[PDB]
């Protein structure tokens, strides 16, 4: 058997059977082994877990003489950030992002915030941790404690003209994750009216796991916007590394449509530039990036396939249906604070409500939403969807999983990489009935 915490891309697992300081310290002096020469930034999120877990860490890193940067109750951004601002060796982050409230996590990152995954370094990690009998060295290295936000507040900043802003009124929902802290740091700087939702930090969860994709977290968003006439309503998961959008209607608004929106408005400021997309959902960018002068570039999804591919790029941004979005300014890395500045931008600066901005989006490429399907057989559900499809000749994309081009409309059919599931989305050309038919035709070849 294996450590069953440490899975593709983080480690995440229930304390304290699957994750515990002794792993952590564990974790902390496989990791000295694993990096280049350097200090280690660690940070960690609301979960009450995750400061002893974080203190672990430290000691097994210092144990193995590497200079600790803590930078403190934080979100994951931050730890990416300040690895790449403080020219760190690498960093890790605390946190179960949105899982339930026995779980805990880290997210490990090397120079330049890059990732650490499976068969990039974490199961390289994983096998020493197993196999480490050896005693808890003693301190050879400093912490440090560095909590000042400044640069990383001025960088999201940067992003944004602030002479354009306008006084929108946004509802803000931190889910009580550790959002909020970061939307207080920046409203000195910014006009905007803030209606604060689930505010504070908590890591009991009084109003449910910081997820907002659950239906009744969604509900506390969409109210608070349409209750305050709110321009438009954001909320984040609990380490805000992802970020959900409600328009002025209370409407939740699906990922897909706010890649091609945010691809614009970075266009605008760096023209010619190239957007890295995924396969999930492909044709509104495509069209979204080339019409503002951008050359999308199709990537397998995953942070770490997508970072990868911006790098060798040099793409400007890059963003995932699923509510990741990436910039190369941002050291390639994901933020949920840059892309809420953006669209408030963007809808400052062109007079259009959310709504509207992508309305005529959503009429021209309706999609399904992905779609998951636990099947007792993938590979033979999988192929009993493209014999169904086969006398139809459609053009096939093997990226990732399955994408299948009919002319009109599309899918992509994945099983997931942290997960043993199906994945569809399907998406048309401007044809809703298509894209309903097609979609519960193949859900019942998936479940038959
Ligand atoms: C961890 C993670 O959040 O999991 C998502 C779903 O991955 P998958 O199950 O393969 O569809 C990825 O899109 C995302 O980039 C990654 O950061
Ligand atoms: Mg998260």
């Amino acid at each position: 058997m294996t450590l069953p915490a440490f899975k593709a891309y983080d480690i995440r697992g229930r304390v304290p059977d699957e994750l515990n300081e002794d792993l952590a310290r564990r974790i902390g002096v496989a990791l000295a082994a694993q990096l280049d020469q350097g200090p280690v930034v660690l940070g960690h999120d609301v979960r009450l877990a995750s400061p002893a877990l974080q203190e672990a860490l430290s000691a097994g890193l210092r144990a193995s003489g590497r200079d600790v940067i803590d930078i403190g109750l934080c979100g994951t951004e931050e730890v990416y950030f300040q690895t790449d601002y403080l020219k760190a060796a690498g960093g890790v982050m605390v946190t179960a992002s949105h899982n339930p409230m026995d779980y805990n996590g880290m997210k490990l990152v090397r120079e330049q915030a890059r990732p650490i995954s499976s068969d990039t370094g974490l199961f390289a990690i994983r096998d020493t941790v197993a196999a480490d009998t050896a005693a808890p060295g003693e301190p050879t290295a400093s912490e440090q404690s560095r909590t000042d936000k400044t640069a990383y507040l001025e960088h999201l900043l940067s992003y944004v003209d602030r002479s354009t802003l306008k006084p929108l009124k946004l509802v803000v929902n931190a889910g009580n994750g550790g959002a909020g802290l970061i939307v207080d740091l920046l409203a000195p700087h910014l006009p905007f009216e803030f209606v604060r939702v689930f505010h504070e930090p908590d890591g009991n969860f009084p109003n449910g796991i910081p997820n907002p994709l659950l239906p009744e977290n969604r509900d506390a968003t969409a109210k608070a916007v349409k209750d305050n006439g709110a321009d438009f309503g954001i909320a984040w998961d609990g380490d805000f590394d992802r970020c959900f959008f409600f328009d002025h209607t209370g409407r939740f608004i699906e990922g897909y449509y706010l890649v091609g929106l945010l691809a614009q408005a970075i266009l605008a400021k760096q023209p010619g530039g190239k957007v890295v997309h995924d396969p999930r959902l492909t044709w509104n960018t495509v069209e979204q990036v080339e019409e503002a002068g951008g050359i999308p570039v199709l990537c397998k999804s995953g942070h770490a396939f997508i970072k990868e591919k911006m790098r060798s790029e040099n793409a400007v941004y890059g963003g995932e249906m699923s509510a990741h979005h990436y910039f190369r300014e941002f050291a390639y890395a994901d933020s949920g604070m840059i892309p809420w500045l953006l669209i408030a931008e963007l809808v400052s600066q062109s007079g259009r409500s959310l709504a509207d901005l992508v309305e005529a989006r959503m009429q021209k490429f309706p999609c399904s939403g992905e779609i998951n399907f636990k099947v007792a057989d993938a590979k033979a559900s999988v192929a009993r969807v493209m014999e169904h499809y086969a006398s139809l000749s459609p053009e096939l994309d093997y990226t990732d999983g399955i994408s299948a081009d009919f002319g009109q409309w599309r899918f992509n059919l994945r099983s997931s990489n942290t997960e043993p599931l199906l994945r569809l989305n399907v998406e048309t050309r401007g044809d809703a009935a298509l894209l309903e038919t097609r979609t519960q035709e193949i859900s019942n070849l998936l479940r038959g």
